[PDB]
């Protein structure tokens, strides 16, 4: 893996964003780790998250106008990494966000910050099973934007209800790529490099094995 | 005024969040300016408003351990300002949103002195709300910051913020008020029209 994406595992771990246990996930399957990124929960954890997702973004090469994030959880995503992208990547970025329901003064409608156009980066966290990405899509489409792509922390590379993982899912559905800063397979390797975290990697290698794709 | 409060008007000017013309307020009255922090809306805006507001925070030396914005508006307001506050200050603050259909929280638990962060003033609503639930958990109010205080009457005597101060006790501080922004446009002979304006509506609605 690049240094970023080590780097950002180790500050995942740190923050105790990135944990070890027995979680049970949105789909019922019990998992030997959980990725929480509500816990990137002070200013210098925002300042940074903000840093991983434009280095990801800009190691992509992917070309945008636009950086979307989806109400809630997106609000502050977005708002970081359109900073990031400014003050570490000489990059000035119009960002957006919704509101779930208009307001009841001006015309403002359910859109927040620039105007939604051009070739849309939309933010989120961990893809679980699409339902923000969804929401986020048709709002996107009936402005005429298109999604250049989607950025997220951590793609979890496992099997949704059916054959294809919910990232597979997403790309298939809207017809994109999905940019991730790190993936199950980095989070593997990592767990090979101290003998501390033995535990966790035969563990995680376990899920894998069963739902992994 | 202080360097950063020039540099502020200077730079909502720049982004026309600092607008002249003809406006109609939420109170209804016929305005001759207009300050729209929303317009701050680019990657570059966002970082700079939120050192803008992490500067006036220092500068109030009020002491808070958490950063609050009321959804939706504060909310981008309070994550680049706890983004400035931690890259160019040294301090990491928790910080926590709300949302607005009302679990109801977002980000680090509210407890102890917070530190309400939003753009402007207008009857309390906002404030109220966001009050409701910051002393529901326990915590106390350290203080809000706005970016503009209009320096103009609420409903009656006294102006929305000193409606805030008193029900509330607590403090309101701003990154800049109008008796700034004349002192600018005072400055600025390009400005001279806006600049009666202003006045003759300061005149009239100021307090
Ligand atoms: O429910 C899940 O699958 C899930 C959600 C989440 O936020 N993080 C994670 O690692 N898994
Ligand atoms: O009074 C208002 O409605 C008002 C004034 C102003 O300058 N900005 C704003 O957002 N509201």
């Amino acid at each position: 893996m690049k240094p970023y994406q080590r780097q950002f595992i180790e500050f995942a771990l740190s923050k105790q964003v990135l944990k070890f246990g027995e979680f049970t996930l949105k789909s019922g399957r019990k998992s030997p780790y959980f990725f929480n990124a509500g816990l990137f929960n002070t200013g210098r954890d925002l300042a940074l998250l903000g840093r991983f997702y434009a280095e990801a973004l800009v190691d992509s090469g992917i070309e945008f106008d636009l950086l979307f994030g989806p109400a809630y959880k997106g609000i502050p995503i977005a708002t970081t990494t359109a900073v990031a992208l400014a003050e570490h990547h000489d990059l000035d970025l119009p960002y957006c966000f919704n509101r779930k329901e208009a307001k009841d003064h001006g015309e403002g409608g359910n859109l927040v910050g620039s105007a939604l156009q051009g070739r849309v980066m939309l933010v989120d966290d961990v893809i679980t099973a699409g339902t923000a990405i969804r929401e986020s899509m048709e709002i996107i489409q009936a402005n005429g934007a298109t999604l250049a792509g989607v950025l997220i922390s951590l793609d979890r590379q496992e099997r949704g209800r059916g054959e294809i993982s919910a990232i597979q899912e997403v790309e298939r559905d809207y017809n994109c790529k999905v940019i991730s800063i790190i993936t199950l397979k980095d989070l593997i390797a990592y767990l090979e490099e101290k003998p501390e975290m033995a535990e966790h990697l035969a563990a995680v290698k376990a899920y894998r094995e069963e739902f992994g794709v």
